[PDB]
Order: structure tokens, then C-alpha cells, then sequence
């Protein structure tokens, strides 16, 4: 088990065919969980989903610069279930970073910020029970 928060060195930042995988188990009655993809104190991806924002469940994504949140963009399509184990890998391509749970598409997140060899952490967060987090190359 590790610990939540939980932060992941991703060493020299990431680039194009990196795969991060995540794996763990959402709590029961979870409320949120987070994946902050951060350049020094900014966020380059921000994933988060929200389990009751307005009685829905969705997936907000985002980029922190000098700390204010840019412009959110939002996927209603929402593989989580509380209470199940999960898998959320993270592909870098060179336009976007690409999203699929349990083995399924989700979405994709073009680069804001394009210093992908510094973004050297992420972050874990949120109502869960968290296996792993690691990386590899495909
Ligand atoms: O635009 C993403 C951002 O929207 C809000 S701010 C905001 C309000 C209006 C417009 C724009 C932004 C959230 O408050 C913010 N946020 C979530 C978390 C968070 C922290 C945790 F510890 C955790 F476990 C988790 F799952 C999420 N921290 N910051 C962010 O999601």
C-alpha cells in the first residue's frame, strides 16, 4: 500500500510514449481523487474526479500556473465506481497527454505547458486506496 498523498518523481519530466500507471481502489462513498502532473509549483494536467458535484459525477481537468487555475475542460463520461479497483494510465503523446480507465478511453488533454522534460512529479490525492504508481516506456 502507499500512502495518499502520494508523490511520484518522474525523473528529467515526461515525453511522448512514456506510460504512467496508476493503480488502486476507490473508496466507499469517495468523494474526489486527484492527479496533479506538476513543473516545479505548476500543474501541467490536473485530472480530477469529482464524484458528487451537483448530484453528477465528472471528470475536470485543468493546468495551475503561478498558481490560478486556467480553463477547465470537463468529460461526463466517468468509469469510476466507488468501492472497485481501478487502473489510470497516463500516455504522453506529443500533443496531449492521453487517458484511459480500466483498460477504456477517457479522454485527452492537449499541452499547455510545453516544457515536458520539467514536469518531474506527480501527485496523488483524493479517496482512495492506492496500490502503485509507476511508469515505463512503449
Ligand atoms: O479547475 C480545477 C480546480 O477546480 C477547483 S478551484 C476552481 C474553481 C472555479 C474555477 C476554476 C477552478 C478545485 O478546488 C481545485 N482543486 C481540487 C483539489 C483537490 C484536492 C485534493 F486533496 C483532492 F484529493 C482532490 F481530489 C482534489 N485541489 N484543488 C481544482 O480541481
Amino acid at each position: 500500500p502507499l500512502i495518499v498523498p502520494y508523490n511520484l518523481p518522474l525523473p528529467g519530466g515526461v515525453v511522448p510514449r512514456m506510460l504512467i500507471t496508476i493503480l488502486g481502489t476507490v473508496k466507499p462513498n469517495a468523494n474526489r481523487i486527484a492527479l496533479d502532473f506538476q513543473r516545479g509549483n505548476d500543474v501541467a494536467f490536473h485530472f480530477n474526479p469529482r464524484f458528487n458535484e451537483n448530484n453528477r459525477r465528472v471528470i475536470v481537468c485543468n493546468t495551475k500556473l503561478d498558481n490560478n487555475w486556467g480553463r477547465e475542460e470537463r468529460q461526463s463520461v466517468f468509469p469510476f465506481e466507488s468501492g472497485k479497483p481501478f487502473k489510470i494510465q497516463v500516455l504522453v503523446e506529443p500533443d496531449h497527454f492521453k487517458v484511459a480507465v480500466n483498460d477504456a478511453h477517457l479522454l485527452q488533454y492537449n499541452h499547455r505547458v510545453k516544457k515536458l522534460n520539467e514536469i518531474s512529479k506527480l501527485g496523488i490525492s483524493g479517496d482512495i486506496d492506492l496500490t502503485s504508481a509507476s511508469y515505463t516506456m512503449i
